[PDB]
RNA sequence: AACGUACCUUGAGCAUAUAUGCUGUGACCCGAAAGAUGGUGAACUAUACUUGAUCAGGUUGAAGUCAGGGGAAACCCUGAUGGAAGACCGAAACAGUUCUGACGUGCAAAUCGAUUGUCAGAAUUGAGUAUAGGGGCGAAAGACCAAUCGAACCAUCUAGUAGCUGGUUCCUUCCGAAGUUUCCCUCAGGAUAGCUGGUGCAUUUUAAUAAAUAAUCUUAUCUGGUAAAGCGAAU
RNA sequence: AGAUCAAGGUUAUGAUAUAAAUGUCCCAGUGGGCCACUUUUGGUAAGCAGAACUGGCGCUGUGGGAUGAACCAAACGUAAU
RNA sequence: GGUAUGCGUAGAAGUGUUUGGCGUAAGCCUGCAUGGAGCUGCCAUUGGUACAGAUCUUGGUGGAUAGUAGCAAAUAAUCGAAUGAGAGCCUUGGAGGACUGAAGUGGAGAAGGGUUUCGUGUGAACAGUGGUUGAUCACGAGUUAGUCGGUCCUAAGUUCAAGGCGAAAGCGAAAAUUUUCAAGUAAAACAUAAUUU
RNA sequence: GGCAACAGGAACGACCAUAAAGAAGCCGUCGAGAGAUAUCGGAAGAGUUUUCUUUUCUGUUUUAUAGCCGUACUACCAUGGAAGUCUUUCGCAGAGAGAUAUGGUAGAUGGGCUAGAAGAGCAUGACAUAUACUGUUGUGUCGAUAUUUUCUCCUCGGACCUUGAAAAUUUAUGGUGGGGACACGCAAACUUCUCAACAGGCCGUACCAAUAUCCGCAGCUGGUCUCCAAGGUGAAGAGUCUCUAGUCGAUAGAAUAAUGUAGGUAAGGGAAGUCGGCAAAUUAGAUCCGUAACUUCGGGAUAAGGAUUGGCUCUGAAGAUUG
RNA sequence: GUCUAAUUAAAACAAAGCAUUGUGAUGGCCCUAGCGGGUGUUGACACAAUGUGAUUUCUGCCCAGUGCUCUGAAUGUCAAAGUGAAGAAAUUCAAGUAAGCGCGGGUCAACGGCGGGAGUAACUAUGACUCUCUUAAGGUAGCCAAAUGCCUCGUCAUCUAAUUAGUGACGCGCAUGAAUGGAUUAACGAGAUUCCUACUGUCCCUAUCUACUAUCUAGCGAAACCACAGCCAAGGGAACGGGCUUGGAAUAAUUAGCGGGGAAAGAAGACCCUUUUGAGCUUGACUCUAAUCUGGCAGUGUAAGGAGACAUAAGAGGUGUAG
RNA sequence: AAAUGGAACGUGUAUCAUGAUGCAAGCUUCUUGAUCAAAGUAUCACGAGUACUCAGGUAUGAUCCAAUUCAAGGACAUUGCCAGGUAGGGAGUUUGACUGGGGCGGUACAUCUCUCAAAUAAUAACGGAGGUGUCCCAAGGCCAGCUCAGUGCGGACAGAAACCACACAUAGAGCAAAAGGGCAAAUGCUGACUUGAUCUCGGUGUUCAGUACACACAGGGACAGCAAAAGCUCGGCCUAUCGAUCCUUUUGGUUUAAAGAGUUUUUAACAAGAGGUGUCAGAAAAGUUACCAUAGGGAUAACUGGCUUGUGGCGGCCAAGCGUUCAUAGCGACGUCGCUUUUUGAUCCUUCGAUGUCGGCUCUUCCUAUCAUUGUGAAGCAAAAUUCACCAAGCGUUGGAUUGUUCACCCAUGCAAGGGAACGUGAGCUGGGUUUAGACCGUCGUGAGACAGGUUAGUUUUACCCUACUAAUGACAAAACGUUGUUGCGACAGCAUUCCUGCGUAGUACGAGAGGAACCCGCAGGUACGGACCAAUGGCACAAUACUUGUUCGAGCGAACAGUGGUAUGACGCUACGUCCGUUGGAUUAUGCCUG
C-alpha cells in the first residue's frame, strides 16, 4: 500500500497544531460602533507587549464606553513611531495623524496604511505583517471605490467605507538579519508553528513522499505538478506557471 | 424415395439393501506467505504540548567601558578592567566507537570490563494530555508503535486452498502392470487410450458322463532401395 | 450380383492348443525411468545425452567374476536324496 | 437384537510367565501367581474398530551425569564463647583486621509493590551449599491529625448541553448558530437596571 | 499627627469601578544571614606512655509564634543650586526632568537582648540510693578566621526573530446614592481593636523504596523519579585514603598443570610484523619562554621546540582596626 | 547536532543560506463516512510545496519528447438533458455541442539531453585551419586514471634498499561537469587513504611472574543432543564409510587434554530454478476508484431593454400569339 | 445584533429680488486624570400627615417619521442527482510455456518438404538444408492446333548483339511460389470458348483416442460448361497456402414462437457462410524486489568429490634442416601417435527437512615429470664454468615494497631458491576482498530498480559425547600357575643431524696465455633444525628489603591500606640471547671393470 505522504497529515493537531499557550489575545481592530460611523473616539496606549509567535509588535490600548460605564480593552498592530502615552483617534471625522484609524473615504491618495480591512465590518485582515506598508493609490466618486495596492504588487480593488490604521507598521526587517546557527532557528519554530526543520524528498523511501528514494537519489518523475491532482499528490510546486531562474524583471501591473 | 436418429420392430421399470468408483461441503489426515469484518494498547519508543527538575571544577577573552603615549586631523598604540558565544579538556546525566577482547546451555531473549564523544543548549528529563491498524509517527532508517513493523497485536467467516511435502494401522491364498501416443497458459499434475484386475455370460466331434477356428514355418504370390556395389550413364 | 435346384472322397502345409469367445465397471494404478550387444545420431567427449528392434532392471530372490539392481547359469510352494 | 436349562465371591475382566498345546499366520485355548464384580462362544446386523512411523500431540524415563558441565565479577575474612541432636557461614553477641567513601553497599521521600514492617514459636519443601535466624510458613499484634495531604482553583485536553449530520453504534471535531439557552442582583412599577455567551 | 515620604490600637463597602498582588522562566553577580566546618582560649571528663609531648577527643546547644532595640541596603522627602564637572561600583549606572551634601521617611527580610527557659528541656560529668516509674551537685564562657565541598532575602547587568502560564481566593482606592449621626449624652459600632466560650467532618499513614519487597517467568551485575552530602591532598562534588553511619552478601577448606580469563616488566634492534600501527608504550599537572606554513584575520595554539618542578632553613612583597 | 534501539554512527540526515511556486479570503495547502474542523490568537518580511547546501567564486547552450500553465487568436473532434424531422409507436437521424486532448505560444535554480567525418603547416608529428554531414542545441568555465578510466599493474618524476598503492601533473574521458550543481576551500571529527617523528613482546622467539577458575575433595546438579553405534587401507557402490568381500588386525574399567574424523548439532535454503504460490513497490500494463475539474435539470424570484411582427389585428402586388 | 433611512427645524455659504434654491451643517484633537447610578425644566401627585414632616407622574432634557439588526453577494455559490473528461494519490490483479539450470538469444509453440531412418509404415533432441500467413478470371474448366533446354550451318546493317531458315534435338525445360515427384501430338507454347472456384445430400482418405476442425478423394441426385462424340470437369498437376462455442451479422421458408384473441413493427429462434481467436482446440494481461516473507525440488545450477580431457602443463617416434664441417653433442621443423588431473570448461550422478564457500598465518604429510647437494656417464667436456641423461626422495627450497591474493613483477641473501596432493585447514584463527540489511557515483530503464564495474561501514556461534592422538593409572582372570621383590633380555614399533665455509692442497696441475683445479684429503670453523642442562652473562622477580607520595595510627618503628601503590638492586629456581653436545656396520641399483 503506501502512506498518506508528509503533504497529507497536516490537519490533526496533535503534532500539528501551533504552540498558541503564550500567544496574547486574538488581536484585531477594533468594531464599527455608531460613533466611529459618526464622530470619533479617544483612547491611550498603556504598554507595548510582545507576541511570541509573531515577529511584528502588539499595541495595546483602551478606551471609555459611549454606553457603558467601564473601560474596555482592545489590542491593535503597532504602528510606527507608537510612543506610549500616544492619543490614539478612531472615526471618520477622525483627523488624518499616525497612527490613528480612518476610514479611506477622508484620506486622499499617495497615504500609506495598515491595517486594511476589505469587508467594512469585518475589522483589518489585510496587509499588518512586519515591514511593510498598505497603500491606496486611487480614489474613485463612482460608487464609492478605491483601488489598493497590497505587498504582493498585485493591485486590487476594495470597497471605501472600511477602515484602516494610518501609517507603516512596525517589525521590518526580520530577513536581513541571517539566523545563522541551528539554535536559533530552532526557536524560531519552537512557538509559531510545529514544521519540520524541513525534511526533503528525495531521501524519503520512495513509499513515503512521490520523490524520494532511488538508486541515486534523483527527482526522477517529472517536478511540475497538475491544476489538481488527488490532494495529496501535491508535493513539488503547484501549478508553475514559469520555473526556474528570473533573468529579469517580474512586478505587476 | 434419399439421409440423419438417445427411435419403436410387443413391452421392464420402480422399492430399497449392498460394493466399487467419479462428483459437490470438513471430502483421507495435520500444514502454509497472505485477503476480510470487528474491537485493541503510547506502561520502553517516535513525538510535540503542559507543567515540574537537574546537569561539579577548570583554560580561552566578545562588544562595551579605562587612562597612559604619539600626531596636523582621521586617530592609530601597549597596559588592564570586563565573562559574552549552539567555543574547549573533563564528573554524576546520558549516550554506545574500536578492541571485531571477557561469558555467547550468560549476568543477560543485549549485559559486564578497558577504551572514546558532547557536557550550559537542536541539551538532559518525573508526572499530566493529544495522536490509531492499511494508520500514528518519523532532524528520514521503511526506524519506532509494548521482546513483534515492507503492516502489527487478539476472536472469527477459518478443519480457509495446495498440481507441494510428511504419516495413510491385522494374517495368509490367487493374479500382477505402468513409465507411451494425442489434447491442455501443460512440461512436478489431469483427463485419454494403452496394460491390469474383477464380474459373469455364449459356444464349437477347435465344451463336458472335425469338413470350424484363432497363432509360427513351409508351399505359392506380391512387396521395398539398406548394405554390398556403381562411376569406362545421368546428378 | 442375388435367391434355388443338379454332381462332388477321405477338405486340402507343418506343429499345437497350458482352452477358445465376447459385452459392461472405463475398474485401482501409471503416464520421470535404466542397460548391454548389434544398428545409431548430437558432441573431441564421458558412468552424458538421443533413438529404432529386441531381451532384462524397476517388481527379483538368486547359485557364479571376493565384491556389485542388469554380467552368465536359473526365473524362488515345505521337505530328504 | 436373537441365542446356548452359558460359567461368576467354591474367584468373573485385564496383568505378569523358565507350566503345557493347537494355525500356514493373525490370533485362542490352558496351569500357576496377583486381583475383587462382572464377563465371553455360535448367527443375524454394524461404529469414533487393530499403529513402530507422521521435525506427530500428552504423561513418565534413559544414556552423557544422575553426579560430569560448572555455581570465578563487586579487595577478604578471622580465631574464642555460646547454644544447638549436629555450625567456615548465616544465628548470635567478645575481639578487631579491610571494604562502602558523603554525585556510599549510609538516613528518609516518590511510582509500583500489598502485610513483607514487629514479637512469639518453629519439621518438611523454600533460602541453585548447609541452617538453630530468615522477604517461607505456624501463631499473634501492629498504621491515630483542624495545621503533613488528597479535598478547592485552573493548565494543555478529553468533545462530555442538543443547532447538526449517520441505517443505527456513535462522531482520528477552535461544537463560538442553539425561546429566556444570563450566574443573577435585598429587587422598583409597567419583559428589577446598563449589565452575562 | 506631621512642610512632606508617611505615622498611630482600634473609627464607616451593601454594590459598582480601576489598580496591583495572587503570578515564575533561565543564566554570572557584589551586600548580609543561616546552619555545615575549621583553628584559638577558658572550661568538664575521656586518649596514650619504654621514651617525649602545657597534647590529638567528646561537649557546650535555645524551635515556631511574639515584643523591643532595629544596620546591611537600594529607592523617596525637605533643603540646596554643582564646570576647574561631580558622585559612585566587580562592572555602568547616575545627574538643572535636581547630582554631592544636611537631616528625615519607609521595606530588616537580617541580626542582637528579653519573653518562651522548672539549674526549661537537653547534654556533659559529678556524688549518694539493693536498686526500681529515684535522689541530689555542677556546667551551658568568649573572641575571631572562610566557603557555592550548600540554601537563603537584597542589589543591579546579561544572552534573545528564545520575552519567560493561567484562574480560585485577596487587599486598598474610586464612586453616586443610602445608612449612621442629638452634646449635659444612654451610646453604639458585619466593629479591619482588645478579649472569653464554641466545634472543624472525610480518608491516606506501619515497611522495602532496590547486587533480597519493582518490572525483568526468578532474591537475576541489567533500565528506575529526586532528597540531604563530611577529615585530608587538591583546581575540584576528581581520584586515591579515614571519621560518621553500615556491610563481609556473592559455595567451601585446599592445590601451583596446560590453555584461557584480566594487571605486568623483559638485554638487542625498533613495523620487518599484519588487511591496516589495532590491542598495547612514550606524552600528560602548573609556572617561564619559545611558536611554522594557511587563514573569512575570530585562528591553526596546548602547535611544535625546550628549560624548570622535592624536603628542609629564610628574607622580599599583597591588608584591617585604633591613626 | 542527529539516526538503524538487539551487527551498519559514517561520505546518509540536519541546518543556516540561496533561486523558484501556488494564495489577497467565495482564498492556497488539508483532514473530512458525512455536518464542520487544521493552516490561523492568523494575512506576502505570513502560509503551503519544494530542489539544494556555509561562504569565498561563477550559474554555460537547448522548448523537439513528455511533464506545465496560459490576459490563448481555435471547426477538426464532442456527452446527457434540452430543441428539430420522419415514423401508428418504442426508435431512426438532424441541428447541435461546453469543458478536455490535439491545435498556438511561454518556461529548464522542472525531470533530462549537450555527434562524428576526411583534408591540411620547406622533416616527421601535429591540426591554427578548410570542406561536408546532420540535430531541440552540440560537454561551455574548470577539474581527473578522481570515491567515478573497460583497456589497468595507464604514461612521467618523486616517497622507497625495491612500491598493483598515496601524492603530483598528462588528457579522446568505456560512462568527468555548472543549483539532477560545477572548480578552491580556513576551524572540528569514536572518518577513511600513505609515507616520517616518538615508539613498544606488534613481531624476529618466546621468557616468565601475581588476581580467581579449572583441576582434586564435602555438598550440591542440570542441558542441548543420541537408528543401534564406534580400529584404518584398497574394491564395489547412490561415485570423499562407522557395519559391507579380502586383508591389517583385537585384553577391562577409566581420569587428565585436544578438535583431525562422526559428511558432527543448529534453522524445514537467507542465495538459486520451482509451484498456473502471496506480500512490498513503479509508470509509457490491464479494468475501476475518493478528491477534483466541468454541462444540464432540480431547488428558483420580480422587473427592464434589445435580439427574434411567430401564431397573429390589417394592408397590396399579376402582360404567353388573342381579347 | 445601538443610533437604519427619510423629514423637520437648528447656523453658515452661494444664487434667487426679506424669500426660495442647493450645500455645509448640528458635537469630544493642542496634554498616561476622569465621567455610570438625573439634575434642570414643566405641569399634574398638585397630596398624605398637618404653616408644618414628606408625596409621584409623564414628557422635555435626550426631534419627528417608517420599519429588515448591520453591511456586503445575489437568482450565481453552496447542496440533490445524472452528463462526459482528466485521476498510480488509493484499491483488486495478473506478468505464460517450450530451455543441457535461468535469463538473455531462440521458433525448433500449430504447421510443409529433403534427409536424418537400419529397403512395410511408424519415430526422437534447441539435429541438417529449406519453405509457408500468399498468389490466379486465368495461372480456372476443356476441346483445338503446335512442341521446348540447347546446338550446328546460315543469312544487308549482324558480335554477347535482335530476326528468319534448316537439321540434331528424351526433356538437360516449362508447370505462380520452397524442395520432391510426375510431366513430350501433355499436365508446356499458342488459340477458341466458357464459368464446377455450383446447389445438394451422407460416406471415405491421412492427422489419432481410428474424435472434432481442416484438406484431398470416390460416389448418388441436380444444374450446367467446352468439345463432333466417347468423355473431362464438385478449383490451381499431387505433398503447405489454415479455427471451435459465445455473439455481431448477413443470406435465407416467404418460416413457425411471443402462452387469452387478432392486425402491424420489433426482437427471438432454425439453415449456409462471414466478423475472431498465429501462445494456432482459443484466458482480457507490463514491470521488479540487495527489506522480500513460503510450499517444496537435486525432476534444477553456484561450492565440494565423479567418470571425459577440445584446453593447457606432458613426453615418444621418423628425420627436413640447423649446429664452420658434422642430419641425431645438444637440437629437432613439416607431419606421425601417446599418458596425468594442478587449472580450464564440459556434464547434473549424490547433499536444497543446510557438507560453514575464497585467501594468507600455524602445521603434520606424502609426490615424482629433479632446482640444487651424494655416485656416474655424455658433449663442439682444456681448465674454470656450464649443458645432456640415467639412479636417487634423505635434510633442504628463504628475509621484504605495493596489493586482499595463487600467479605476476621487483630487492636481497644464496659458492645455489623446482613443481605438486585430498580446493589440504573457520567447534584453530583472521574476515582485507567477497556474496544481505546502511551510503554515495558514471551510464543504461520513464521508474521502485539491476550493473560477472568503483567505493567505505558490518554478531563469524557448542564440545563435557565416542573413537582417533599426545601424556595418566591399572584388575579379576588367563598362561610351561602363587602373593610380592629387585636385577635383567628384545620380539617388536619408531629413526635426525645438516650443508656450506676458509686455510692448506698451489697460482700448483692444467692452459699459448688469460685464467684457474678451494682437486683427493687433512685442518680449522660456520648454517638450520635436533637432544639437553645453568657455572658464569642475559632476561623475569624471596612483592625480602633501602630512598617514597596521600591518609589514619598523638608523636619514634614499619612498608599500615590504595584490589602489586610506583621506583632500584635482588639470591632459589625456570629460561634463551647463553652454554655443552649429535654416530657407525652390512648388502647391493646408476655404473665402470672381472673372466668367458
Amino acid at each position: 500500500m503506501g502512506r498518506v505522504i508528509r503533504a497529507q497529515r497536516k490537519g490533526a493537531g496533535s503534532v500539528f497544531k501551533a504552540h498558541v499557550k503564550k500567544r496574547k489575545g486574538a488581536a484585531k481592530l477594533r468594531s464599527l460602533d455608531f460613533a466611529e460611523r459618526s464622530g470619533y473616539i479617544r483612547g491611550v496606549v498603556k504598554d507595548i507587549i510582545h507576541d511570541p509567535g509573531r515577529g511584528a509588535p502588539l499595541a495595546v490600548v483602551h478606551f471609555r464606553d459611549p454606553y457603558r460605564y467601564k473601560i474596555r480593552k482592545e489590542l491593535f498592530i503597532a504602528p510606527e513611531g507608537m510612543h506610549t502615552g500616544q492619543f490614539v483617534y478612531c472615526g471618520r471625522k477622525a483627523t488624518l495623524q499616525i497612527g490613528n484609524v480612518m476610514p479611506l473615504s477622508q484620506m486622499p491618495e499617495g497615504t500609506i496604511i495598515c491595517n486594511l480591512e476589505e469587508k467594512t465590518g469585518d475589522r483589518g485582515r489585510l496587509a499588518r505583517t512586519s515591514g511593510n506598508y498598505a497603500t491606496v493609490i486611487a480614489h474613485n466618486q463612482d460608487t464609492k471605490k478605491t483601488r489598493v495596492k497590497l505587498p504582493s504588487g498585485a493591485k486590487k480593488v476594495v470597497p471605501s467605507a472600511n477602515r484602516a490604521m494610518v501609517g507603516i507598521v512596525a517589525g521590518g526587517g526580520r530577513i536581513d538579519k541571517p539566523i545563522l546557527k541551528a539554535g536559533r532557528a530552532y526557536h524560531k519554530y519552537k512557538v509559531k508553528r510545529n514544521s519540520w526543520p524541513k525534511v526533503r524528498g528525495v531521501a524519503m523511501n520512495p513509499v513515503e513522499h512521490p520523490h524520494g528514494g532511488g538508486n541515486h537519489q534523483h527527482i526522477g518523475k517529472a517536478s511540475t505538478v497538475k491544476r489538481g491532482t488527488s490532494a495529496g499528490r501535491k508535493v513539488g510546486l503547484i501549478a508553475a506557471r514559469r520555473t526556474g531562474r528570473i533573468r529579469g524583471g517580474k512586478g505587476d501591473s
